[PDB]
RNA sequence: AAUGGGUAAUUAUAGCGAGCUAGAAAGCGUUUCCG
């Protein structure tokens, strides 16, 4: 198998801090089962097939088609989403609970079904004790807010 | 009958509990001493 670090730079950067941080990025990804791929961060070391088949064809296909099917939510709630995914205090599942509970409601009741199925996804990856499909569903996340950004 | 007195409840009830935009952007990634 093969193991791989993918780093993300703005533009007019060396090529010898590029080369050395994805370095660092895959050294990491190195330590974890190396088999492994450690996108953007020191942290967000996936298994490389969790990353396929639990990260793409899974998780940011239902982020993307929730978000583009519908009008009323925006990225202020994907941002809010992001903060709870990167703390996460069992108080935080709660305070999610609650805001998830709270924006049901606020939808045009022809809206309010899938977001009440894309309210049963995120909250069940949430609470999932195992960790996995929490800081997957925060990259998800961070990679639908990456590619939705204009200007 | 006259006289002297007031007494018992309820003290807020039902909701909303934040929403959407923005989530960093331009620059500089080496220069001089040195052959």
């Amino acid at each position: 198998t093969l193991s791989a670090g993918i780093g993300l730079f703005a533009d007019k950067t060396p090529i010898s801090l590029m080369a050395h941080q994805t370095g660092e990025l895959e050294e990491a990804a190195k330590g974890n089962e190396k088999d492994s791929i450690s996108l953007f961060s020191s942290d967000y070391t996936f298994k490389f097939d969790r990353f396929i088949t639990n990260v793409y064809d899974d998780k940011l296909e239902q982020i993307r088609y929730f978000f583009n099917h519908q009008d009323e939510r925006g990225k202020n709630f994907i941002y809010k989403l992001i903060e709870l995914l990167r703390n996460h205090d069992r108080m935080n599942m709660a305070r999610l609970a609650y805001y998830l509970t709270r924006l049901e409601e606020l939808t045009r009741e022809t809206d309010r079904d899938k977001f009440k199925t894309f309210k049963n996804l995120f909250y069940s990856w949430y609470t999932n004790k195992n960790d996995k499909d929490r800081k997957e569903a925060e990259l998800a996340l961070l990679l639908y807010i990456y590619e939705i950004r204009k200007d």
